[PDB]
């Protein structure tokens, strides 16, 4: 397993499919330039009033309420 799913993607060593040295990570809504994005960014927006939800800082998926 591998931590990104493109062999083109430069946040991971190609040899070992796992992150360079320094990356957090490769992919998701919030991973920028391999580090996790800023806590409290927007990364997704319903339709509607529902609450959007906003990277935390520690994780390069943009979660949900539940």
């Amino acid at each position: 397993e591998c931590d990104c799913s493109s062999p083109e993607n430069p946040c991971c060593d190609a040899a070992t499919c796992k992150l360079r040295p320094g990356a957090q990570c490769g992919e998701g809504l919030c991973c920028e330039q391999c580090k996790f994005s800023r806590a409290g960014k927007i990364c997704r927006i319903p339709r509607g009033d529902m609450p959007d939800d906003r990277c935390t800082g520690q994780s390069a998926d943009c979660p949900r309420y539940h």
